Parts: structure tokens; C-alpha cells; sequence
């Protein structure tokens, strides 16, 4: 067995070798880049996702979320609060600004030390989740713009079609904002490209090893687990690196630059924080692999995790019984 303890794995493709974006997936797999849940890919040297980014700030982030933190500093929930619209420029001297702005560190590492001690005493702001792209139209290669559909790939191996789209979206982070410990929906994979800025540190649980993050939660946030069989699907939950090794769950972790990718895997719950201003592009994707995990994937019934209109099909074609429930927490 391949990667047989679950570490992340790094990537160089050639030029040759970023051609075929399936193939490389189904070639990261076969030396086992999936156990780990994530994956990091570094782009060929000749390889650009576009020209400049000198042109971004006109950009708008319609509804920028104030990410509100409640518990205490390894284990806590945020919800987010919405603010007004502004331009990526507009948020990038936000971001910059002494209330804002990264503060001095030695390292990384030392950065996630102050990330973790101090996350809770701010409400940083994320321009998370806006449709669009920064990819050029004349990239051609793992163009997150471009790549095979979701729906196709349901069509391919399952034989019906079906509606519903799949489109990338960008993410305007700053140091500290946060993304909560989840899977993707329907346990789908996600790549992420961070085009500019700061870095983004991850957390990741081995697939195999998933339901050990869920019991700790569920024992962690006993109200939220209460109210939901499945409310990791919320985004809501933070839990430390600290708590983690404290309650020997398995995980790895890295920082993610920029021009560099990350894969996350079919029920790799994962977790993280930018370190001060960037731009994040991300999309989700399915392989054959994936079908299985599809027709597995817990789901929320309650009401609270609201998710896009594409997912419709996925859980009345995969989890047929189930849909009837979901749909009711989607109305
Ligand atoms: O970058 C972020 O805030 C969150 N991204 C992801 O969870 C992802 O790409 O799967
Ligand atoms: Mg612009
Ligand atoms: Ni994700
Ligand atoms: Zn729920």
C-alpha cells in the first residue's frame, strides 16, 4: 500500500506531465497522495496561470463576511457576519491597514503559534466565495476555468444526465481569516490555486481516519451536535492542532505559497488560515474514485447548510433516499 502512514505529498509535474489533468490525479493516487487527504502540486517552471495580477482591484466583493469567533482559543466556532460591498483594492488596504495587517514573526512557524493563541480576539474579514476567475483564457493547462464538469463525469460513469453547473470561485482572504474543518460537498474533491499574496496554512485528516475528527466533534461541540447528524456541513467548527494531538486524531499539516496548488481528496476533512492578504481560486472536481464516496456522503437535514443549486442531482442520483429529508432542510 502506498504512503502507508497518510503524509502529504508534494508534486512537481513537468510541462509534459501538466497536459492531462486527469491523468496526473490518477497518477498522484497510484502513490497513494490520497490517503493523506491533501496534496500539494508545484506548476512547471514554463507554466503561468495569466500575465499580471496588476489589474484585480476593480474586482467586487459583494459581501465581504466579518468572521466572529465564540469559545476558547483551540476550540471555538465563527459565524460570519455580513459588511457592506467593496473592491478587491478597496479590501486589500483594509487587509493592510494596522488593525488588519499580519504582525511581525520570525517564521511560519511562529505565525501559527500567534494564529492559534490569538484567532479568537479578532473578526478579520473574507472575501470568500465569489463566482469568477483569474485564470487567462489562453491558459490551457490546469485551468480551473476548464476543467471537466462534474455533471459529465456522473454522466460518464453512471449513465444519466443530468442538470447543473460547476464553476470556480475566488477567495480575497487576510491574516487570520479562517476556513472551518470540513469536507467538500458530497465529499467531492477540490483543487485550489492561490494566485497572489500571503500564504494559506492547512490542516488535513486522512480519509481513512475521518470519523475520528467527527466523534471528537460532536464530544467538542455538543449543542451544534445536537441540533445536526452531520453539522460539520455548516463551516462553522475550529479545533486546534494542539486539541488534535491532545485527543490523537491524525493529521498533517502545511503551508501552501503562491503559484502553487493543493488537491484535497474525497472525505479529507480539512481546515486552515490565510496569513495576511490573497487570492485564492478553487473549484470542486470528481474522478471514477470518487462515485463511491458520493454515495456515502453524510448529509445535512437541518437547514443550516444550504449549498448551491447543482447539488440537487447528486443526492437525488446517488442517494436516493436520502433526498426527500435533504431537500425538506433545503426549503
Ligand atoms: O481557501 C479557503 O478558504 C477554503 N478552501 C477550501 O476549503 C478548498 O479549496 O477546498
Ligand atoms: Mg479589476
Ligand atoms: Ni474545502
Ligand atoms: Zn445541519
Amino acid at each position: 500500500a502506498q504512503n502507508p502512514n497518510c503524509n502529504i505529498m508534494i508534486f512537481h509535474p513537468t510541462k509534459e506531465e501538466f497536459n492531462d489533468f486527469d491523468k496526473y490525479i490518477a497518477y498522484m493516487e497510484s502513490q497513494g497522495a490520497h490517503r493523506a487527504g491533501l496534496a500539494k502540486i508545484i506548476p512547471p517552471k514554463e507554466w503561468k496561470a495569466r500575465e499580471t495580477y496588476d489589474n484585480i482591484s476593480e474586482i467586487l466583493i459583494a459581501t465581504p463576511l466579518q468572521q466572529v469567533a465564540s469559545g476558547r482559543a483551540g476550540v471555538f466556532t465563527q459565524y460570519h457576519k455580513k459588511k457592506k460591498a467593496m473592491t478587491v483594492g478597496e479590501y486589500r488596504h483594509l487587509a493592510n491597514s494596522k488593525k488588519y495587517q499580519t504582525p511581525p514573526h520570525q517564521n511560519f512557524e511562529d505565525l501559527e503559534r500567534k494564529y492559534w493563541k490569538n484567532r479568537i480576539y479578532n473578526s478579520p474579514i473574507y472575501g470568500a466565495d465569489i463566482s469568477g476567475s483569474l485564470f487567462d483564457e489562453n491558459t490551457k493547462q490546469w485551468n480551473l476555468g476548464h476543467l471537466g464538469t462534474i455533471q459529465d463525469l456522473l454522466e460518464k460513469e453512471c449513465g444519466v444526465v443530468i442538470e447543473g453547473v460547476n464553476t470556480p470561485y475566488l477567495y480575497f482572504g487576510m491574516w487570520k481569516t479562517t476556513f472551518a474543518w470540513h469536507t467538500e460537498d458530497m465529499d467531492l474533491y477540490s483543487i485550489n490555486y492561490l494566485h497572489l499574496g500571503e500564504p494559506k496554512t492547512w490542516y488535513v485528516v486522512p480519509p481513512e481516519h475521518g470519523q475520528r475528527l467527527e466523534r471528537l466533534a460532536r464530544e467538542l461541540f455538543p449543542g451544534s451536535s445536537r441540533g445536526c447528524g452531520a453539522f460539520l456541513r455548516h463551516k462553522v467548527a475550529l479545533i486546534s492542532p494542539t486539541v488534535l494531538k491532545e485527543n490523537g486524531i491524525p493529521f498533517n499539516r502545511i503551508t501552501q505559497e503562491a503559484g502553487e496548488f493543493m488537491v484535497t481528496f474525497p472525505y479529507g476533512y480539512h481546515a486552515g488560515f490565510n496569513h495576511g492578504f490573497n487570492c485564492a481560486e478553487a473549484i470542486n472536481f470528481a474522478t471514477p474514485r470518487w462515485i463511491d464516496y458520493g454515495k456515502m456522503a453524510s448529509q445535512c437535514s437541518c437547514g443550516e447548510a444550504r449549498v448551491t443549486f447543482s447539488m440537487d442531482a447528486f443526492v437525488r442520483i446517488l442517494q436516493p433516499e436520502r433526498y426527500d429529508l435533504w431537500k425538506r432542510g433545503q426549503d
